[PDB]
């Protein structure tokens, strides 16, 4: 089935965000498909106890529920440091292991076409915006 | 009075980034203030031995050579998430403790406006292009 692994079963975390609708499903695959289905569904709510699948197009608002679990529209969506939407491939990467963020500031003033940068652990990486 | 802080005096870090101008100056705060007047200087690389204070515009070029300290324009760029140029906010910051980082994805897909994501410290942010 959908990967489903990604998030908790078992915390009672729900969503408040407003639904895009709400349907009977015995799983939380089920209810990721149902979320698939839908175009502008980001992430669902799915109640073990009420069975009820509850789909959402805006960003997440956390609460406890009880039985609840919420998960994003896949888990494939793995990505953690520089993510962009529509995809961006770097200018540069370069290893700025014992330099001050500032020098990676450096880095993107000096490079031509860079509008951003990012430094995460090790690596300082510079980007144009996308096109 | 500038803060040269944020960078190794005592590791031997040299840049062949080509420059643009050199001096004799007596301390790296010197240097520092030599880059900052100058609108492209990036960085320096100042050496406590022979004093010699080079201000360079490109993106550094980092080496080994004995004596040297390599320095931004300015350790005020401290920003080392995804950070802009031109300055550039989050659209959100969010504490997403106990989630994936695909549910970041979700909040951006469901934020109008939001292009590009970071979730570092299980810290959720949302970043729009500047345009
Ligand atoms: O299962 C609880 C259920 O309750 C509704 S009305 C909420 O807005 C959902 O997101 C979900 O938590
Ligand atoms: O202080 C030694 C000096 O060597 C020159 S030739 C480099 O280009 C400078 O940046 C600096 O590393
Ligand atoms: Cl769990
Ligand atoms: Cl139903
Ligand atoms: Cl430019
Ligand atoms: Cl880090
Ligand atoms: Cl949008």
């Amino acid at each position: 089935q959908l990967d489903v692994s990604c998030f908790a079963h078992d915390k009672n975390i729900g969503s408040r965000t407003e639904q895009l609708s709400v349907v009977h499903v015995a799983s939380a695959q089920d209810c990721m498909k149902e979320c698939q289905a839908l175009p502008t569904c980001s992430h669902f709510t799915y109640n073990k106890n009420s069975k009820k699948c509850h789909l959402k197009a805006g960003a997440p608002e956390f609460y406890t529920y009880t039985g609840d679990m919420t998960g994003p529209r896949s888990c494939e969506h793995n990505c953690s440091d520089a993510c962009w939407m529509d995809g961006n491939n770097p200018l540069a990467v370069w290893d700025y292991s014992g330099q001050p963020p500032a020098l990676c500031w450096a880095a993107c003033m000096g490079t031509p076409g860079c509008d951003l940068y990012t430094f995460q652990g090790m690596t300082c990486k510079l980007y144009s915006q996308t096109s």
